[PDB]
């Protein structure tokens, strides 16, 4: 049928390499081949890996974008040049591309907020207390829209203070060295949101280097990786808000025929591996945006949650 190249920004957590075995599988099933180039959180890697596609005439490209902005003009080369591209889980809003699959970002925020503020509420009567946030990579819109989602339901409560300090290039290190910083200087945090579990990894080694235990400062991530579900069962971490990495990836292969023989795709509610999915015609062309979903110790062992590493069994049907 074709072949599809992956761009992928990098390697180094579970989502990332989770999602080129989930696309190439998927893609599999409606019967494209794919390949991989990583482009290790290097913009100059991921411009001449774009070209070097470009110059390989594949049916499409699909880009997760190191950098949104750096990436705008080279998405045009390959649009220029006729070749599909599909921006996979870092929207690209300043400019047209053939298909985009995401999470709701900006819910997946609201979802996080709405638990940072029962939780508080729940330790201090009032919702009122301090928490720190610690965001992903600046050039990346993923964590950029879970940022308003999130800051939106907090500033209503001005009782609520927080601080916030992005992890650069969604290094759990620097989360890691933040936690322990903010820790000492604020021993009064309550909680702490991160933007991906792998971030939450290191936050539990440094609570735990300042003699804390599970439940002594309240954690929450938002990305429902492997590691994430396992900081759950064992009470470090109180919410895990997932995105769908499974049906983000399924998304993409499902209208993949429709994408690469360049036929339109319709606006309207689908299923994608039994997620409620919405397409939209947006100024970037068509957009399927698929909702995450907050997890617990209570639901923790849903099959659905891809951190539970239970892809559907069946196959993906190409959309008609
Ligand atoms: N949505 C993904 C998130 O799950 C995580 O893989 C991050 C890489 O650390 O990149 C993107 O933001």
């Amino acid at each position: 049928k074709g072949m599809v190249y992956y761009l992928v920004p990098t390697l180094l957590d579970e989502f990332q390499t989770g999602s080129v075995n989930a696309l190439s599988m998927f893609l599999g099933q409606v019967g494209y081949e794919m390949k991989t180039l990583n482009a290790d959180n290097k913009t100059d890697a991921q411009q001449s890996q774009m070209n070097d596609v470009i110059a390989l005439k594949p049916a499409a490209i699909i880009l997760a974008a190191v950098d949104f902005n750096a990436l705008k003009p080279s998405i045009e080369a390959a649009r220029a040049a006729g070749i599909p591209v599909v921006e996979f889980d870092r929207q690209i809003t300043s400019t047209p591309s053939d298909f985009t699959s995401v999470a709701g970002t900006v819910e997946i925020g609201h979802i996080a907020g709405d638990h940072a503020i029962s939780l508080l509420k729940g330790k201090n009567g009032d919702v009122k207390g301090k928490i720190l946030q610690v965001p992903g990579d600046p050039g990346d819109p993923y964590t950029l829209d879970i940022q308003k989602g999130f800051e939106e339901k907090i500033k209503a409560f001005p009782g609520v203070k927080i601080i916030s300090v992005p992890a650069v290039q969604w290094e759990a290190s620097a989360a890691g060295t933040i936690v322990s910083d903010q820790m000492l200087a604020n021993p009064d945090i309550d909680l702490i949101f991160l933007h991906a579990a792998h971030l939450s990894v290191a936050a539990v080694a440094s609570l735990e280097a300042a003699g804390k235990k599970p439940g002594d400062v309240m954690l929450m991530s938002s990305n429902g990786a492997p590691v994430g579900l396992d900081l759950i069962r064992k009470g470090w971490l109180n919410v895990e808000v997932e995105q769908p990495l499974y049906a983000q990836a399924a998304a993409i292969a499902m209208f993949m025929d429709k994408v690469v023989g360049k036929k339109p795709i319709k606006a309207g509610d689908y299923d994608v591996l039994g997620l409620k999915s919405v397409v939209t015609m947006e100024t970037w062309g068509p957009n399927i945006k698929i909702p995450g979903s907050a997890i617990t110790k209570e639901n923790v062992d849903n099959p659905s949650f891809w951190g539970n590493l239970k892809p559907p069994t069946a196959a993906i049907k190409s959309v008609e």
